[PDB]
């Protein structure tokens, strides 16, 4: 940085603290990642100065010839990555991508069926303090109490009983592959649209390591910043038949001018995801998650669903008599970042919880491999089994520093 | 740029075209501006990697100590700039800032009174193809047919008749000072909240060149990218009594994770606006707009409301027998960027219009002064009075190039 240090010492000092923090900690928050320098440069460009309401070649302002090229690169690369017939790369976030699909096919008060929030569903999938839950009537399907795998008979029974206009599949904390074919089969049975929110697994889908929802869902939403390793923002994928309606939902529907500099960064990230090394990266994410899962089981931890098929895992801390809040707090003391997270049928509230959610996308981006996963599990075992020992916590801090350098 | 050119030649080439385009044209779109290098560096930072749902000191993720500092700098500097009791700097855009206020005080179907869209009101102030118009019952107040100044008796009559739960004041194309005191007096008479969308005039308000809506409105919304000259995004200002509700409307209400890198850029822009030179800049914006207005009247153009009190002006092209669409297209041929814009009581549709909207914030940022305004007016006169002469258009192109270098 050159101009920021001189113009704003306070903002620069804080950014520099954050940059060093990102290097020093072991980041296991499942929705995080580290973007490339090229992606950051695209978002730090002069494209923030351009008003470009509308779409490429159909803008409401002149002079959009070059931001049109950028937006089409993003759309075409997204289409090649996921094999979608249409893409909308304007959503400002995952929340706005979801909001626009809901705005497209639902009327106020319509019934929507989504994953139980305490079993893995997202806030925008029906929380009563979110617009989804306030605007529409959400009903939920759950996972089996023992396997923790989505109960497809429960999805079907709820759909047939409540007759939702839309069914939402996917999650913020589900460690197994989701069967989109079954979701579409149930949606067809009850005449509902199917929306798949693939935010967490988008990079895995792009690398062929998770079944692609595109062929089964009417609408596919996602964030560009989780396993896809792009800038923070959203995207909607859909068949040509809903293209005009989805585009109108985003604009003039729910947003105004798009963030053209962030769209440039989305294009860059999509170009990175089309390369062979991104596929190797994604495989290492899943391999590392499996290894981490196995190593944690070796320390004596119980994992929701017994392991993982993707980038994330959930530890059920009940056997250790710990809440997720306690575990999150003590891991923060040693330099390991996780989130408390409810587990299916959790006896505790969502503010306390009985679990922690962990993902490997970020540590894989920084170059960690199987040996590092074994050590991370060993450190978490040392800390969580010895929460009252300051000597064990200091040892963990030294082991974390050895991993991050 | 260093990494982008090598990672993505296509995206880099397009960005570079856009950068050169921004230098080569005379940018008169009233909502645009050019951000500083420091603001761009803040948005091109590693803060895009951090999940930070919640607010400073009340986050849902650990490790937010440093992004908390950045967000508080933004909030505190916003509060000093506008004298507000509370600020929310998380809105992703002006559309999301407006959406959150509506979500805070309105129920689906409530009546809202806002400025007629064809007299200056914004799309998010009731358009039937926007969420505002679909979700709520909007009614509109207009400007006087001759003075083009808001008819405060019309605001009051519509409020008393329709009994809106909320009244919205401010606009995307109103060239005169808005009397917020009268708006609050009418709102109090009918028991309605008052929301002021100051997006266009925020920089002028910060420099004391436009009356501040903060003391009169329950809620003040704005974009950070127009006259405020910040990164693209939104912000909400309000009294301490609605702080918790406004914060909850943004999150968990209508958004998810905030764009922390864009919030860092908002802080930077707010720091720039607190400096004495920003006040001098803003004065030049208004001085230049007046000068430009006067010079256009000298060429024979009619201006909506007869001139301007702010950064923008509207030309009524009926006297020249031109539509705004025709004028916008021929000015684009010579390197001058304007927007077609309806004028009050326009006989043409919003897609054709009888006017063009022009603003001076961007050319003032690049250093243009009174002599440049006279020349810009002279060039627009030459072009619009000689639309069929390729010699006049080529002369205009050479005069535009002389101004931009
Ligand atoms: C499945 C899923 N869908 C949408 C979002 C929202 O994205 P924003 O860009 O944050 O609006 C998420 C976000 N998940 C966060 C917590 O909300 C996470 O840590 O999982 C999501 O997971
Ligand atoms: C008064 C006013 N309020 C909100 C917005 C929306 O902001 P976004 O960041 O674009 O969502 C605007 C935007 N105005 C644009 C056209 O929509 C302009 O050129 O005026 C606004 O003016």
């Amino acid at each position: 940085m050159k101009y920021l240090p001189q113009q704003d010492p306070q903002v620069f000092a804080a950014i520099e603290q954050e940059r060093k923090r990102q290097h020093a900690k072991i980041e296991l928050i499942a929705s995080e990642n580290f973007v490339s320098r090229a992606v950051m440069e695209a978002q730090g460009s002069v494209l923030t100065n351009k008003y470009a309401e509308g779409y490429p070649g159909r803008r409401y302002y002149g002079g959009c010839e070059y931001v049109d090229i950028v937006e089409e690169l993003a759309r075409e690369r997204a289409k090649q990555l996921f094999g979608a017939e249409h893409a909308n790369v304007q959503p400002h976030s995952g929340a706005q991508a979801n909001m626009a699909v809901y705005f497209t096919v639902l009327e106020h008060g319509d019934t929507v069926l989504g994953m139980n929030l305490s079993h893995g569903g997202h806030l925008t999938h029906g929380s009563p303090v979110n617009f989804s839950g306030v605007q529409y009537n959400f009903v939920a399907y759950g996972v089996d109490p023992e396997t923790h795998v989505i109960d497809y008979d429960d999805v079907r029974e709820k759909a047939r009983l409540h007759r939702p206009k839309l069914i939402v599949a996917a999650a913020s904390a589900y460690p197994r592959i989701i069967d989109f074919a079954k979701f579409r089969e149930i949606a067809d049975e009850v005449g509902a649209y199917l929306m798949v929110d693939m935010a967490h697994i988008a990079g895995l889908v792009a690398a062929g390591l998770h079944p692609n929802p595109v062929p089964y869902a009417h609408f596919v939403t996602t964030t560009t910043h989780k396993t896809l390793r792009g800038p923070r923002g959203g995207m909607i994928l859909c068949q040509e038949q809903f293209a005009k309606q989805i585009d109108k939902a985003i604009f003039p529907g729910i947003q105004g001018g798009p963030l053209m500099h962030v769209i440039a960064a989305k294009a860059v990230a999509f170009g990175e995801a089309l390369q062979d090394d991104f596929k190797a990266y994604a495989k290492r994410v899943v391999d590392n998650a499996k290894r981490l899962a196995s190593a944690l089981q070796n320390e004596g931890f119980t994992l929701v669903s017994g392991g993982t098929d993707n980038h994330l895992l959930l530890v059920d801390l009940r056997p250790q008599q710990l809440t997720g809040k306690t575990a999150e707090k003590v891991l923060d003391e040693v330099g390991i970042t996780v989130n408390k997270n409810t587990i299916p049928y959790d006896p505790e509230s969502p503010f306390v919880t009985s679990g922690i959610r962990i993902g490997t996308a970020a540590v894989t981006t920084r170059g960690f491999g199987l040996e590092e996963m074994d050590e991370i599990a060993a450190i978490i075992g040392l800390v969580l089994k010895n929460v009252g020992s300051e000597q064990a916590l200091e040892e963990a801090r030294q082991r974390v520093a050895a991993l991050t350098d």
